[PDB]
């Protein structure tokens, strides 16, 4: 059976003439094909004001090393070892379109190497990634956030992203967003390789949101009623003023929460603006009739 | 008695052929059984909006090293030493379901080793850990937060979590949450070992929260009274407007504080929505009678 | 006179067989007695909502090294040297009950050693330390915050905290809190040594805070007057509504500022809740008389 | 074809007598001309209150090394290598006028070197850079933010910034700001070289912002109408009070959002101040007529 | 002319027997006189609530090394070199009274050394420094913030701060604060040397702030008028209620923005408290007359 001394001998022979900075290819004309695996874990939040989405992934990287091989029959059947992450060449994959907020406590600093040369490098990653958040169809809105990977500095004739396999690990249930992360995509080559996983997010219709929407709709009903109310009732100006106050309060309220960076504004805010405008016309008619 | 030179000799012989990256097992076919001890210290806060709980623990890790042993009679009865944490193999246990916000000033960077090979590694850990926070039965609500541990990269045929022993250290009294963290659980094996401690949290009924609840119930009494008030009293419309304003203010107020990510929304918020809806019907009846 | 070469020779001979990881004792059965000196500098703030106090200290640590000694007559009267902090054994004293937010720019990374073996290691420390904040007697409230020190990993039969000497350096004046940090306490031995300095904090009565009180008290006077006002004045309901609105606004206002984690809630908040309840009874009486 | 051994030999000969701290020039009297390339990627946000702009760039640095050269025919046609960033001399370019908030996960830590000595060093950079934000012509306002580069410590007789080439990479579309970053500028020599890229930012007129502006203009129309309303209508004081309340609410609202650091304040805020002042005069006239 | 080999030889001879931890003095009885140069760059903000001021400086440190000298005629006229900052003894100057928030990206990590031994060490430094902020004469207020320097651990018989030369670099114009930072001060010796630069800050009277102050004065005029209004006008109680509401809103508004840590509170806040108190007396008189 394999022993501690056997693994020590294997590692000592393995790292004899290894240069961490030289790409692991016998012939430097060949590229190293990297395939990345991005398994989402949890979607913490979708920050509307800052246009970010907070999530935790399981970014994995697989490639082939041609210098790190051995016949396992020569080393008591040792088929795999674990190396420190900083002793071996590692592709310079970056979270190109993201602010990476992972800590050193979430850095594994180790990798799995197989006797055929295949290396697995799996790392937890918490990302604050930019998303173009369009609140047009709020609150029945859908959105697309693309998580980008791009080789840092090696040209496509040196390092390439063969594929990106993205899935959802179903670790936790959201109850607010319906996430749809599935599919395989080849890498895109434009002077440096890069790929991206599309994340589709649909807001789930909760009874809490519809209960928060109920006051707005009934307020619209009340505006319609007062607009239809006789000018000579005598309470027109009073309740019109009070409900214009409340409507303006709701408009300010939504305005501080609605995203400012959208292809179009939200239909609901524009509809409440229209409501305020109609309330203004109702107040105008009431005062005009009052003077006349 | 043991001396500085004796301990120096022991350490020098001990670390002679130690490789930090090779699992500490004579036969590599055997697994290293790690038992983790997680003693909660203080529950700083339960953040509803961000779905996190802030706490400080005493995560301890115990395993057995087969290479680091000695007969203490051969070294003047030295029974235990202290080694720097980065010179010895350390299992790659991670706060899998948490954002670790500990500093390097909270890193001990040392471990205690016994002549039989047993290693103790105790470390303070401040965690921002994800919890599925359900505010259904607010404010008489209970919640369950699971703190996850999972070996990083070694397969179950290499490293396993034998057990997880979780307790409460009673270092401080909370006065807001009743914490119940006790029990022992074996590790779960699904391609990589992992375990979790269930934390049960019950909000304690404080005289302050019931005091804050008094305005709401008396507001309900007032709504009922005005709904029962004669249409021809003359104060119907005015008081309905003022108390609809107050109801909407309380609804907005709670809505900015209630969690948006819940299995069900909070009954109290839905009950205040019902209150506002009834106030709207009262206003509708008052205005209808006023016109007719 | 001592020279650069003399100090170089002394240091070279001093560090010849020094192991940073071996406790500095000739006989390992003896403990190293550490006496800590904690001189407060400034009390930045007392965060009520998060139950923290922000301050900057001058934590100093003094102990005795038995391996690092020399006869100064043998080295041209060199009586003291300065060593890098990471080359010498350092007791693992931790800010056990605090989040340490000091930077590496505030780390001295150097220590003073005397020819008798006595080492002084003084470091600035900015601490976010947990305090059980009771707002019962607000705003004439007092509080006690305990700053904890505890040896990290060495058992009491290896390392002990001999004493904790805490004082106030009077570097700056507060004008908001009266701080009382003075006294000497022996270390407490329960499986690992630890000590704590009790810091008493009394809010100073400022003319600004009494001014902010003035509206509340006069509002109470106004509530009493309107409660005494004749039911048949005709303005009862109007002022009752307006002042209940204002009362509820003040109640919400204080509620968002009062701590939620207290042994008892603040009497002033409960008194304003009683004021709101009395306003509700006044409104009830006014409407009842109005209908009847 | 070039091989791993060939690249190893080349690197070994290349770094034989290289000193990282000695400028890479045969004759030390000559300066090293650095040309910087700053390609903006995304303009995250323009923080008005803090006077910052958040963006992500592609800062590249190109210069010439005279010690690192080779005849490629002597090494099997190896024309370029990759070196670790910390083994070679690197110009000390700093984001002089900015808070750099990039992480170590966004640090490439490698550079591309060509057989002629030309080095390319491209790095992602997220900057929180100070801008003098003038909100005079709000919301039809334009602004100029200058991104500064300046050599850290070398005098102009040692290191110079030859040029700064700035462009927009069009990676993402903004939809809120029209960005205009294009042009080439020579370095400025005043005791230490430095250059800056001017960033012009124009707020795009969105249908959302005009919708938000509608309430204000109609409120002005209403103020004009009530100012023209007959003093003897009887409702003058009532609507004057209500609309002064609303005006003051809008004034406070904008005041908490308008920048406090401007060459001139925003005309719209001053116009709403004028509107409130006119409302005050209208209230004064109404009350004066009411008493008389 | 000097060459790369010449500088290499010079550095190799220079660092032959250099100990980074030994003060650079031939005779250890002499002190090293450090003169610091602190050139302010920009005053980002003056945070009233947290009592901090955010600024970026150009902290320079100059001293004399007696071991690092050479005759330049012996090395082809090399008159100055650049050394890595961590290879040479550096005085342990700390921003004693400040939170240093500089990044490693703003650390030069290099220093300029002259053949006479004079070393220049210039570094950008962004400081969050404590200031005793007195808002007595708000908004026509002036303030003094002292930036402290103090040697970390060396006694005055080892290291001394010869002088502190502070100036304003005029890099940017403020438009909100008039800064006056100029003058020279000797170091202060009380067991460890230290010095401080006094920075005077005067708020500039902006047309925006006076515009914000207009509502308050006109509100005072309105309070005076209603106090003078006939008790029997009929609008007394109504307008007193509405303007007491507005006064209380402004009082809360300013109270959340006024500093709580001042030698005296702000006169304007106390004046608005007096205004609210007078409004309360006016309301009291109106209601008293109404009942009687
Ligand atoms: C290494 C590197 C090369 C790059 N080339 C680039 N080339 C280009 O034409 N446009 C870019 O925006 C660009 N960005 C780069 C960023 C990095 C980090
Ligand atoms: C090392 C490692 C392996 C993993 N394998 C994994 N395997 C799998 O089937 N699903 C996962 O989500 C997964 N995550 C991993 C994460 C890490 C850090
Ligand atoms: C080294 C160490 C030992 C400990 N022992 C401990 N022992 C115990 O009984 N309760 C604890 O909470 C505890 N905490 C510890 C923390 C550390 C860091
Ligand atoms: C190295 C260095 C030199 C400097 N010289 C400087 N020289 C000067 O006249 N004014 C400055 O503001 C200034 N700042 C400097 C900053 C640095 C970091
Ligand atoms: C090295 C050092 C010595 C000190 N001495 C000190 N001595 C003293 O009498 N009072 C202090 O506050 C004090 N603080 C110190 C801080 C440091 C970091
Ligand atoms: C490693 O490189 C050296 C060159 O210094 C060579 O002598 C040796 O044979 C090489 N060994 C292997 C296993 O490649
Ligand atoms: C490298 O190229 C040579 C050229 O013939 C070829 O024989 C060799 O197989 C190549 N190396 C690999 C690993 O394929
Ligand atoms: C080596 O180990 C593998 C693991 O299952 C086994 O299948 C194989 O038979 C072993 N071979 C030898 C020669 O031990
Ligand atoms: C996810 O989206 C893809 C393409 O947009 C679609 O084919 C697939 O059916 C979707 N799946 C779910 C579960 O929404
Ligand atoms: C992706 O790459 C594979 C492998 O070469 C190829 O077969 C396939 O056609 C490519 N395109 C897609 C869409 O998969
Ligand atoms: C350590 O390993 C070396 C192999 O280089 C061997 O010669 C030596 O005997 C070993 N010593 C021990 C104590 O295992
Ligand atoms: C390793 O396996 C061999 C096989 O017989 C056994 O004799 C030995 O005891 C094992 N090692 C340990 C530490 O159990
Ligand atoms: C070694 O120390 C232990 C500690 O209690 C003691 O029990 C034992 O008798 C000692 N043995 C010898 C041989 O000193
Ligand atoms: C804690 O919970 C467990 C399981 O829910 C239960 O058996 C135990 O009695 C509880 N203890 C306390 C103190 O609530
Ligand atoms: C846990 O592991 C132990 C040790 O093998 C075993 O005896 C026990 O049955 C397992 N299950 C539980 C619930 O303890
Ligand atoms: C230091 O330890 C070595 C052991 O290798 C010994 O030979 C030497 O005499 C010791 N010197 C001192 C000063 O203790
Ligand atoms: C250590 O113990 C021995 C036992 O007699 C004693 O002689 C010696 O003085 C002790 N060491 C010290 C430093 O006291
Ligand atoms: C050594 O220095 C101290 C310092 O004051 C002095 O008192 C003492 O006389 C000196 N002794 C010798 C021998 O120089
Ligand atoms: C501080 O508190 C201690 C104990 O509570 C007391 O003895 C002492 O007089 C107090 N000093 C001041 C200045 O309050
Ligand atoms: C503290 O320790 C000292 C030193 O042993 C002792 O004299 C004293 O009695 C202890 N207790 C107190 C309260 O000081
Ligand atoms: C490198 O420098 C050494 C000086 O120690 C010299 O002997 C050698 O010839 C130099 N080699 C090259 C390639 O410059
Ligand atoms: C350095 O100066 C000498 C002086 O004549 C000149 O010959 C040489 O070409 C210069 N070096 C370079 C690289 O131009
Ligand atoms: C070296 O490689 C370049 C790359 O295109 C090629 O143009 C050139 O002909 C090659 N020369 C030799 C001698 O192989
Ligand atoms: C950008 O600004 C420059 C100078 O201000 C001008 O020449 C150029 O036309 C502008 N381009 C755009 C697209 O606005
Ligand atoms: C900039 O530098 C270049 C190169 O020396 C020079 O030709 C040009 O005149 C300079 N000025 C401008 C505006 O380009
Ligand atoms: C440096 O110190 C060594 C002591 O090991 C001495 O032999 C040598 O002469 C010294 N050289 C210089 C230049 O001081
Ligand atoms: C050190 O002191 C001696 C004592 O005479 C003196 O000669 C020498 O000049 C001093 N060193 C320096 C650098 O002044
Ligand atoms: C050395 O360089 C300086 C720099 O200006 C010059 O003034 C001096 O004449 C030069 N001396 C020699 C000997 O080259
Ligand atoms: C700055 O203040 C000093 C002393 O307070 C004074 O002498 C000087 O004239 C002032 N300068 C300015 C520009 O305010
Ligand atoms: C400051 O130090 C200098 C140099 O020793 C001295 O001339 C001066 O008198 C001291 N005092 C002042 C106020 O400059």
């Amino acid at each position: 059976t394999p022993t501690y001394g056997d693994e020590r001998l294997l590692r000592e022979k393995l790292l004899t003439n290894y240069s961490k900075s030289i790409r692991p290819v016998i012939n430097l004309t060949k590229v190293v094909d990297v395939t990345a695996l991005l398994y989402l874990q949890t979607l913490y939040d979708l920050d509307f004001v800052n246009n970010f989405i907070m999530a935790r992934y399981y970014l994995g990287l697989i490639w082939i090393d041609e210098k790190l091989t051995w016949n396992p029959l020569d080393y008591n059947n040792i088929t795999s070892i674990y190396l420190p992450k900083d002793k071996i060449w590692t592709p310079p994959i970056k979270m190109c379109n993201s602010m990476d907020k992972s800590e050193e406590n979430d850095g594994v600093g180790e990798l799995m190497l197989t006797y055929t040369g295949w290396i697995n490098m799996w790392s937890f990653r918490l990302l604050h990634t930019y998303c173009q958040i369009n609140a047009y169809t709020y609150p029945f809105d859908e959105h697309t956030c693309e998580i980008y990977l791009c080789v840092a500095l090696h040209t496509i004739n040196h390092t390439r992203i063969k594929e990106l396999i993205y899935e959802d690990s179903k670790f936790t249930q959201n109850y607010k967003w319906d996430i749809n992360v599935s599919g395989k995509v080849n890498g895109t080559d434009e002077l440096f390789s890069y790929a991206f996983a599309p994340m589709y997010l649909r807001r789930k219709l909760t009874v809490g949101i519809i209960a928060m929407l109920i006051p707005t709709v009934m307020m619209t009903i009340l505006t319609i009623f007062v607009f239809l109310l006789p000018p000579e009732s005598g309470e027109k100006v009073s309740l019109a003023t009070t409900i214009f106050l409340s409507n303006v309060l709701y408009l300010v309220q939504i305005d501080k929460t609605t995203p400012t960076n959208t292809k179009y504004p939200s239909l609901l805010m524009l509809y409440l603006m229209l409501l305020s405008m109609l309330s203004g016309i109702a107040t105008l008619g009431s005062v005009v009739i009052s003077k006349l």
